[PDB]
């Protein structure tokens, strides 16, 4: 499964070094974005427990967003800051990069683990 190729190979990119979040470039791009930039994905994502899924492709565009202003999971903004222009990656995230013990209930449990596909599409300035 994609998860289990993140979890076995994938690359440890936390500062802290703790595997919470783990990537595989899938695709190779061709400039990795800055904090304040606007930044253009499609992803999909799930939660480990395999009950629910979600993806950017539901609203038939792009998910858009600042970097590293905590408007997503800390994940994403390690993560995409980590993405090329062009680049596919995934991501396995331990709860404490994403919704840790509180979870968003119900819709994210309690210490979820959290998969994502993003496809880093464009990044633009403030
Ligand atoms: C917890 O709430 C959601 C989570 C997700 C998708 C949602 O709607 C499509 C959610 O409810 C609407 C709120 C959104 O504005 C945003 O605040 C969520 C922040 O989400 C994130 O930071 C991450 C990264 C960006 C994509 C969305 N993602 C999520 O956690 C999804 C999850 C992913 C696992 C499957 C369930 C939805």
């Amino acid at each position: 499964g994609a998860p289990a190729t993140v979890t076995e190979q994938g690359e440890d990119i936390t500062s802290k070094k703790d595997r919470g979040v783990l990537k595989i470039v899938k695709r190779v791009g061709n400039e990795t974005p800055m904090i304040g930039d606007k930044v253009y994905v499609h992803y999909k994502g799930k939660l480990s427990n395999g009950k629910k899924f979600d993806s950017s492709h539901d609203r038939n565009e792009p998910f858009v967003f600042s970097l590293g202003k905590g408007q997503v999971i800390k994940a994403w903004d390690i993560g995409v800051a980590t993405m090329k222009k062009g680049e596919i990656a995934h991501l396995l995230i331990k709860p404490e990069y994403a919704y840790g013990s509180a979870g968003s209930l119900p819709k994210i449990p309690s210490n979820a683990t959290l998969f994502f596909e993003i496809e880093l599409l464009d990044f633009k300035g403030e």
